[PDB]
Parts: structure tokens; C-alpha cells; sequence
């Protein structure tokens, strides 16, 4: 007599408004819950929760039907319910699901709920009837038997609305191969894994956790210029979905305003760091003080200037750098402004890269790039897709925001180019685990993934070139991450 | 139900002078012994092997422990064997029959639930009559990739394709290329065909959903596979598009390969690949060479189509003499951003030496993160015959002393490029590794905008009917000569035991 509960719930588990839907349809999430319900099977709703239904759809086609009130023309109670399907339907009849609020709770206090598939709508929206608390929480925002995820969906999204699937639970030929395989294993201690609870593990950030845990198990570990030590991989693979939502992380806070300052500068070609100090992103300050210039053999050098690197290499490739106050317009190649042309004009072309690395700066800039180049794709769909490699890439600190930055790069572009969005592949070189993070990335993998936010760019009949873009024209929409996770940078 | 286990040359040799044609393959040996002996307790295994394979044995060996040894012969007999040498406790007295039949015949009459699997381990005379009788549901055989002198071969039979080139026996399984001693090897197994979690598989249902090379192969872990499936991919799954030639395109975006090189070289062998081509292409680059004739007049005709006039002119350079590339490749690499001028003008201490920084770099600090050659210079991209597509490499070393390499390639003609590619930076990988005292451990493949040209489909099609072959070792010749990077000529070089299918005929997109 198992029982499971259906519910599409926002991060403050409301679930209705006005006897209604708080949010705007949600195709997605219909299909979802249609395809759920029926394999015939029964479905049990309260007196309102038919009243919400339109009359066409009302009796659930395929479904055994059961409200229960004691006011229409149909149970009592929801055990009165359960009765009405072990006495008669007995056969015929092979799982039931619950689909309002008080149902949900009588499901819950009498604790006969086994099973629950939780849309997690990310928005939160109006409302005045929410799905009760529970152990479990945790997997909607940061608020014995208890709720444990066993599946977590891609991030989908309808109307503007992101949202997720998760289900939670209570708690001859071969036998002839078989003796190879056998010993080819036998040669070759406790592996660590991200949320292992998680058997279907349809979410994009589970390639981040599990990049984390296969470096942790698998690594060598060395040294490096920072002293610091780390463990290491070469030649990783990532790659995140664009269309529809956006890839900012989850298990933790992602810098998100650094992100998009440091690209708007990147795109400017801006070489000085109090530009982004000034605006309260400091994540460039330790690498270009006094000290570590210095250390870099460049005495001559203002506190802040980067000399000619990221943007100054896309702007204004192959330029002779002076310093951070001079206007260097003109000069060198225009890679960006190149890549755009090329993709308004022919996207066929395969020559449409954007390269940072330019051995004859190297030893003049402040930090060689670790993000060093970019290549975009377009197919017959009008959809843009962009690839970038990184040299280095600190797996804790830096990688996250990589990826926001790339794929939020990917949204620009896509947007001046008529073109939509649909792919950020992320490849990756020395793929390294500073040792001073290890215990803070094993808290992080304990941590289940939330939907996607997406990413909207405002203003966009304003926006016609790459350089129009402001700090004020994009808004996150749906972004509820776990608690910030501090970790110190290696310099 | 019988299995047959051998170890086998290209032209299926055994043995010679009643011994092994090769050097010690302790892996092989391994396999040999793994496969003769697990068993799930009850029962033991039984192995049949005729008089001179038992005589070809060192003593200390003989009889297999642990595994019932039946002899076919007429001149020995059971106390020659039993006054050999005393039988130890617990094993099996060995026993001698006349002929397979006999052998079989006495399995079944005193070895029921005695016995569980029965080998045929050798030789000739046995794997024949096992083949005539049709008793042999499986082979177990070990594809040695060199050739050897040999006396004794492995008979002839239906499905031999899959040693060389030309009911049935055929591949359910083909592993990796192991190597010892010099020796390529690879193991195949041939076949003769003539509410826990489960309430939670209708979600799936909903979110679940052509062209296959060599479907019958279940087991895959020869790493060609990793190409063939790129094929099937890409034809399956890829998108027709327009081209700057012309010709349409099927492609993919981000694609990823890596190919072993601690134990083999990556040259691969469902098609014969040009190795001459990507020897004396990479010295040409090594040389930091723009001069295309210097390949043509040698024999490499892969650079002609693109450096004609009539293509150097619609690059809308008709300065460049005809054969002149510009500054590309070896240019940048050992003269990044060096002005150019022709093919002929001396270029030392001119522009940024990557290649020698790259080797330094690996010989004094292994750790650095910067160790990368690239020749994508969007200054000089303009001048250029071609913009490089094999564009960008990084290097890694590990805790034991260990190169891997990673090279990224924006465009990728996977039917005629991408193998050429992969043996050219996996050459390039060894010959580092060299220079710089290390082991080559692995060729790692990023690929940009990768596609098949739509007028080589029907061949590519072609090709995955093919299973592949055990990849061969690259020998370098005169080591102790060699120590550095320049220091390598075309004749350092050793292919050993490439054995690889016919070639593809597949016309370049122009
Ligand atoms: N987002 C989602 O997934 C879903 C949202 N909703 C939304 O939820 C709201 C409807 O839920 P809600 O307003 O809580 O009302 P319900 O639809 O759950 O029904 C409440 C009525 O059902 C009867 N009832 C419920 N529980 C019991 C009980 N334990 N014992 C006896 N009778 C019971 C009572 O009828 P009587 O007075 O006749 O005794 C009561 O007035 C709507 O806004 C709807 O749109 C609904 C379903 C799914
Ligand atoms: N690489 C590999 O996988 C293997 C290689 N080898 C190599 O092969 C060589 C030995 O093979 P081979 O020379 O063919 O010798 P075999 O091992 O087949 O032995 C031949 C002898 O066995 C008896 N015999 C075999 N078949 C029959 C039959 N059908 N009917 C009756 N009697 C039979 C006869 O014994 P009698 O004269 O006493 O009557 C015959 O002289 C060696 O070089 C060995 O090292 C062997 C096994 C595996
Ligand atoms: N995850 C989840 N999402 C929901 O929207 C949801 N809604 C309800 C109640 N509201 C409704 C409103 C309309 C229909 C409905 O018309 N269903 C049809 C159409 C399915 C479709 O549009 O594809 C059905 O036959 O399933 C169902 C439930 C209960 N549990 C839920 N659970
Ligand atoms: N695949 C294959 N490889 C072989 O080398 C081979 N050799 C023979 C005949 N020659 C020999 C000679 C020695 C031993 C032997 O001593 N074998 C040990 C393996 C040692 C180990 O455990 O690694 C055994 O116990 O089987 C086996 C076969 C027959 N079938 C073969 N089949
Ligand atoms: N070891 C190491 N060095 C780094 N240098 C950086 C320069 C700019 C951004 C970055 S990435 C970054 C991204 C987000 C937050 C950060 C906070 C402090 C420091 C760096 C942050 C780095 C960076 C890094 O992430 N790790
Ligand atoms: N469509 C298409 N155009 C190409 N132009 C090339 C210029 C240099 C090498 C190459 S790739 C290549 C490189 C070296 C040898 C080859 C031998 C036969 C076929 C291709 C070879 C190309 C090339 C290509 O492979 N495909
Ligand atoms: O965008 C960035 C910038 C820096 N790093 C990290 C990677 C390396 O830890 C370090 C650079 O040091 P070298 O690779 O230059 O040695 O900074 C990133 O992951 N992403
Ligand atoms: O080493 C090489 C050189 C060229 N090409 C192919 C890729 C493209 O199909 C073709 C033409 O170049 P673009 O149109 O991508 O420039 O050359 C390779 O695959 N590998």
C-alpha cells in the first residue's frame, strides 16, 4: 500500500494563490506530472484542488479520480480514501499518488507518503498556501524519518521560470569475456563521491562535483609556484547547457558580480585592477601588488596594471603595451570584433577564435592566462555555442566563476549576433585541487545541486554592439545557492 | 563445448623449433593462465594439449596446476609422464589419449561433474581436428602485431581477418594494445555464429529516447574505438552544414579524445595511415620550415593543393612564391611573431623559440603550468596559405617522471586529418619525452568544429566494417646520438608491427 506525493513547490514550498497556480504555466513540469501519474493508476485531490482544475481536464483521463470533502456529489477523508482503493480496485490498480495542502499534510502526519516528486519551481512567487515542512528541506532552499533525494533533474524552464525534478524517500558470450575482464581489472583507498544518496543524477553540476572527486580520488599530488601543493589531473572535459537556464553553481555562492565586472572590463580591455577594486571586486588585488610584481621581474609597473593581458591580447592582439593609461584604440587586432563579424556575416567559417596567449607578452604581464582561448560554433538552428580552453584551472576558487564567465560571454554575443544561446564546453589543461581546500570541497560534495537560475540581459532593444553591455543590463532570476564556502587564494 | 587459447603472429605462426617464436610476454602469460584456471569451487578446468606443446613446457611447469592435463599421443603414455616427475598432493594425474575425440570421449565418460571448461591449448594438430570437429565455441586469441620465424602455424580459418589482410568466427571482444619487450600484442575473444529505485525509471521514461562500427564487438576497449565512435557520432548525431569549400559538411562541436602511449603508438589500423607523411611533416616543422617543396621533392604531396599559385592568389597573395606556406606552424613555433618575409630567409634568434622554452621548461621545472606552443597568431594569420588547425599544445609531467599531451585542433577533417593528427603529436609527444628523460604516458585530443566531409560518408561506412588492429610500438633508433630536440633525422625512426587494414581512397576538400 505505498503511497507518493506530486507536488511543484517554489523555494518557500508555496504552492497556490486564489485557489490557482502562484507562477505562469509550466509546460515542462505537465508533461512531467502526466507522465508520472499513469503506467491503471490513481490519483486522490482535494475538494479545491478540483475546483482549480479547468472543466475539460477535470477528470484526469486514464486515472482513477478520487476527491475527498464532504460537501460534492468521492471519500471523506484521505485513510477513507485508501480504504475505497484496498477494498475494491484492488486489482487493477498499481500505485496511487496525492496531488493540495492539508492533503499533503494528513499524507504526512499519518506518514504513509513513501515517495516524493518535488517540482523545485526556483522563483519564489505570491502566495497563501504552502506545502508543509519536512525533513529534507534542505533540498529547496537553506532553512527519526527522514527525505532523501534519489533523483535530480537537468534545470528546465517555461516562462521565464526555471525549475527542477527531484524525487526524495523515505529513510553465453558474456560468461566467455567475463575471466578477461577479470583479471584486466583485478590490477589495480576509500572513495569520496558527491551526494552518493543520488542515484539518477541528471544534473549539470554533477560534473563539477564529480570533477572535484575524481581529482581528490584519482590525482597525483605535486608541488607548483605557489608552494601551496596540489593534486592533479590533465585533460578534463565540461560541458553546460545554454538554452534553458544558466549555469551558475549551486552547492555554493558564486561571485556573481565579479563575473560579470571582470568580463565587462575584459571586453573593455581594460589592463587596470582598481577598476574592479573600486567596484569591490578584488579578485585580482593579491597579483598585482608591489610585491608580486616585483617578484615578476616588473618594478616598473603601476599597483594594479596587469599589463597586456586577457582583454588587452582581445582588443588589441599583438599591441605594444605601455601602461594602463594609455589608449591603445586602433591598435593591434580586434579578435572580438572580428569573431562577431565573421559570425553575422558567414557563421560556416572555423577560424572564428579569440587567443589570450602571446608568448612575445607573456613575461610583461602580471599573471600569464589560464583562460588563454575561445572558439564559437553556430549550426543551422541560428544557435551559437562557444568552447574554451584553460591552461590552469583551480578546481575550488576559479573554475566556477570560469564558467559564469564564458557562458555569460556566450549570452552577449549570442545576443548582438541574432543568435541563441545553446552550449558552453569547458576544456580544461592542468586540472589541480589546492590541498588547502580539500576538507571545504568535501563539505561542498555533501551538498545536493538547486535548479539553475537564468540569466536575463535587460534592455536589449538598447543593446546592438558588444560594447553596449552595462553592469546594469542582466538580471539573476531563480538563484537560490547553498551557503558561501571561503577558501583562500593560493597567490 | 570447447574453447581454443593461443597466442598468434599476423601470418598466424606459433611456434618454432618447438618453442615460442617471440621474447617473454608475461602479460600474455598471465591471460593464459587467468583463462585456464578460475573457475566459480566443486570442479576444475581441464586442459588439452598435444605431445610436443607437453615436451615444449620447461618441467618445472608441467603439468598445468590446478588444471586437469590431458595429453593427445600415441608414442607417450600416462608413466612416462607419471615417472617425469612424482605428482604433488591434491593435483590431478596427468592422462594420455589417441586422438581429441578420445579426449573428449573420456571427459564426458569419467570427468562429468568432475570437470567444469575444456581448453585446447595446442598445438597445430589439436586447434585443426577442433576446427574439423566444430567443437569450438570461442577462441582466445592473443594477435602478437610483429612477425616472427615460425614452423608452426595456427590454421586457417573463417574470420582470420582479424589477424591480417586477405559458420564463422566472430569478435565479441577486442582489447587495448599491450606491449613486452619489444613485443605489440592484443587479446581477442572470437565467437562461432553461423519500490527501490525502480518506481523512479517512469520519470527516466519520459526523458529517454543508426550507423554503428562493429556492432557485434561488445567489448571495446581498443582505443580506435574512440575514432570509429567519433564517425558514428558524428554522422548519426552531427549537423549538415555549408563550407568554405564548397563541399557539404556533417559536424559536431567538442570532442574529445586520448590515446595511450606508455605501452603502444597510436598509428591507427582500420585504415593505413601515412607515417612517412607525419615523420617528415614534424621534422619540417621541428625545423621551423615554411618551405613545402622540401616535403614535395621527398615524397609528401599533402601540402601542394594549398600552396599552387592559383590558391596562394586567391588567399589574395600573389607576392608568395609557389610552395611558400607564409609564417605558419614551424615558423611560429620557433619564431613566434618574427616578421616574415619568404621561405628562403634566415630566421635564428628572430621571434619566440616555444618549442626550445617548452623543453627547458620540462627539463628544469616539470610542475609549470605554462609549458604551451601555440601558432594561432591572429597577426599574422592573414599571411598565412592556411590557419593552422592543429593549433595550440600543452605539456604535463606527473610524480613519475610522465609526459602527457594535450593538443586542441579548431577544425578536424576527421576521415582524412584526425589520424594523421594524432600519430603527429604523439610523435611529437615521444620524441619530447625523449629529449627531455621521461616516459611517454598519453596523447590527449581536443577538437573544435569537428566534421566529415559528405564525399567520403560512403567510405567512412566503409571503414566501420573494419575492427581494428593491435597498435604498433615506434622504435627511436640512436638514442644515445640524440639529445635534443633538432637532433632527429627521418631515419631515427622504427614502425614495428603495424599491421593495418587497406587503404581508404578519400579525395581532400580543396
Ligand atoms: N503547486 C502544486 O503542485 C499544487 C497546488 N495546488 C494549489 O493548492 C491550493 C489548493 O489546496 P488547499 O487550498 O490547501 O485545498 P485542497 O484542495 O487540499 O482541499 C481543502 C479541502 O479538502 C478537504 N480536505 C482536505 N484535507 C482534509 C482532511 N485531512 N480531512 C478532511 N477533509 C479534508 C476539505 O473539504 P471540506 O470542507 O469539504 O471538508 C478542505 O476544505 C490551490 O491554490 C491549488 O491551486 C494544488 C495541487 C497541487
Ligand atoms: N603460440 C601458441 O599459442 C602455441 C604455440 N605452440 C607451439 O607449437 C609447437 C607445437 O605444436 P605442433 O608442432 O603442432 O605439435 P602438437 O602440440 O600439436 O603435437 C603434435 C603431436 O601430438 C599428437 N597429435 C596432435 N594432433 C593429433 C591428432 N589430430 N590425432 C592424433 N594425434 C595428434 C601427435 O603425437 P604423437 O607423435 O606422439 O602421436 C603429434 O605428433 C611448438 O613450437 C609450441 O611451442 C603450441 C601451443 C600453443
Ligand atoms: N509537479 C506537479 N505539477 C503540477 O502542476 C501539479 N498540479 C497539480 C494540480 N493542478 C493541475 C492542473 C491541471 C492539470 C491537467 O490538466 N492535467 C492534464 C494535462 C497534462 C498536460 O497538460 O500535459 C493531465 O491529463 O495530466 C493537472 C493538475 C497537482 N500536482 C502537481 N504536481
Ligand atoms: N595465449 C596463449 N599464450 C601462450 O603463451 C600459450 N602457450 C601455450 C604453450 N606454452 C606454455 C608454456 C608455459 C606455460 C606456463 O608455465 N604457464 C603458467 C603461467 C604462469 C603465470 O601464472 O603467469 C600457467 O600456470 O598457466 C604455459 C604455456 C599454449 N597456449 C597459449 N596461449
Ligand atoms: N590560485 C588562484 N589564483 C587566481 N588568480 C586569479 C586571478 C583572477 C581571478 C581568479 S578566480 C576567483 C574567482 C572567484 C573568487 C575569487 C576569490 C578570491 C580569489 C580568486 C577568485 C584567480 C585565481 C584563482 O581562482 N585561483
Ligand atoms: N579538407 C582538408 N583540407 C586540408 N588542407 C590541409 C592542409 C594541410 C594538411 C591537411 S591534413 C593531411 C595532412 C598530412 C597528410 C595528409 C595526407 C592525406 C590526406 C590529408 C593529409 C589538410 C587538409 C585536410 O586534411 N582536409
Ligand atoms: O580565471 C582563472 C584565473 C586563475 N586561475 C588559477 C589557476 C591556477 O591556480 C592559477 C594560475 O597560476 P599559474 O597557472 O599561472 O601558475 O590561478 C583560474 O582557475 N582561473
Ligand atoms: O592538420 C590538419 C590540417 C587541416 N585539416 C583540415 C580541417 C578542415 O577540414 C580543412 C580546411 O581548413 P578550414 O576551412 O577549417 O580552414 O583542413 C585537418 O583536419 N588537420
Amino acid at each position: 500500500k505505498p503511497v507518493c506525493l506530486v507536488v511543484a513547490m517554489t523555494p518557500k514550498r508555496g504552492i497556490g494563490i486564489n485557489n490557482g497556480l502562484p507562477w505562469p504555466h509550466l509546460t515542462t513540469d505537465f508533461k512531467h506530472f502526466s507522465r508520472v501519474t499513469k503506467t491503471f493508476n490513481a490519483v486522490v485531490m482535494g475538494r479545491k484542488t478540483w475546483e482549480s482544475m479547468p472543466r475539460k481536464f477535470r477528470p484526469l483521463v486514464d486515472r482513477l479520480n478520487i476527491v475527498v470533502s464532504s460537501s460534492l456529489k468521492v471519500c471523506a477523508s484521505l485513510p477513507a480514501a485508501l480504504s475505497l482503493l484496498e477494498e475494491e480496485y484492488k486489482d487493477s490498480v498499481d500505485q496511487i499518488f496525492v496531488v493540495g495542502a492539508g492533503l499533503y499534510e494528513a499524507a504526512l502526519s499519518l506518514g504513509v507518503a513513501s515517495h516524493l516528486y518535488i517540482t523545485r519551481v526556483a522563483r519564489e512567487f505570491p502566495c497563501d498556501v504552502f506545502f508543509p515542512a519536512f525533513p529534507g528541506d534542505d533540498i529547496l532552499s537553506n532553512k527519526e524519518a527522514t527525505y532523501r533525494p534519489i533523483f535530480i533533474s537537468k534545470t528546465f524552464s517555461d516562462n521565464g521560470v526555471p525549475y527542477d525534478f527531484v524525487v526524495l524517500e523515505k529513510r553465453s558470450s558474456a560468461a566467455a569475456i567475463a575471466p578477461v575482464l577479470a583479471w584486466m581489472d583485478e590490477e589495480d583507498k576509500e572513495l569520496i563521491r558527491a551526494v552518493p544518496h543520488v542515484h539518477f543524477r541528471g544534473h549539470e553540476e554533477f560534473q563539477y562535483l564529480d570533477l572535484i572527486a575524481d581529482i581528490i580520488n584519482n590525482g597525483r599530488t605535486m608541488d607548483d609556484r605557489t608552494g601551496v601543493g596540489v593534486i592533479s589531473k590533465f585533460g578534463c572535459t565540461m560541458r553546460y547547457s545554454l538554452d534553458q537556464a544558466f549555469p551558475l553553481l549551486t552547492t555554493k555562492r558564486v561571485f556573481w558580480k565579479g563575473v560579470l565586472e571582470e568580463l565587462l572590463w575584459f571586453i573593455r580591455g581594460d589592463t587596470n585592477a582598481n577598476h574592479l577594486s573600486e567596484k569591490g571586486v578584488k579578485i585580482w588585488d593579491k597579483n598585482v601588488t608591489r610585491e608580486f610584481l616585483d617578484s615578476r621581474n616588473l618594478p616598473h609597473r603601476e599597483v594594479g596594471d596587469i599589463g597586456p593581458g586577457y582583454g588587452f591580447q582581445w582588443r588589441h592582439f599583438g599591441a605594444a603595451y605601455k601602461d594602463m593609461h594609455t589608449d591603445y584604440t586602433g591598435q593591434g587586432v580586434d579578435q572580438l570584433k572580428n569573431v562577431i563579424q565573421m559570425l553575422r556575416t558567414n557563421p560556416t567559417d572555423r577560424r572564428m577564435l579569440m587567443t589570450a596567449w602571446n608568448p612575445a607578452a607573456l613575461d610583461e604581464m602580471a599573471l600569464p592566462p589560464c583562460h588563454l582561448l575561445c572558439q564559437f560554433y553556430v549550426n543551422d538552428q541560428k544557435e551559437l555555442s562557444c568552447i574554451m580552453y584553460q591552461r590552469s584551472c583551480d578546481v575550488g576558487l576559479g573554475v566556477p566563476f570560469n564558467i559564469a564567465s564564458y557562458s555569460l560571454l556566450t549570452l552577449m554575443v549570442a545576443h548582438v549576433c541574432n543568435l541563441k544561446p545553446k552550449e558552453f564546453i569547458h576544456f580544461m589543461g592542468n586540472t589541480h585541487v589546492y590541498t588547502n581546500h580539500v576538507e571545504a570541497l568535501k563539505e561542498q560534495l555533501r551538498r545536493e545541486p538547486r535548479p539553475f537560475p537564468i540569466v536575463n540581459i535587460l534592455n536589449k532593444e538598447r543593446i546592438k554592439e558588444i560594447d553596449d553591455f552595462t553592469a546594469e543590463d542582466f538580471e539573476v532570476v531563480g538563484y537560490v545557492p547553498h551557503g558561501r564556502i571561503q577558501m583562500e587564494m593560493a597567490v
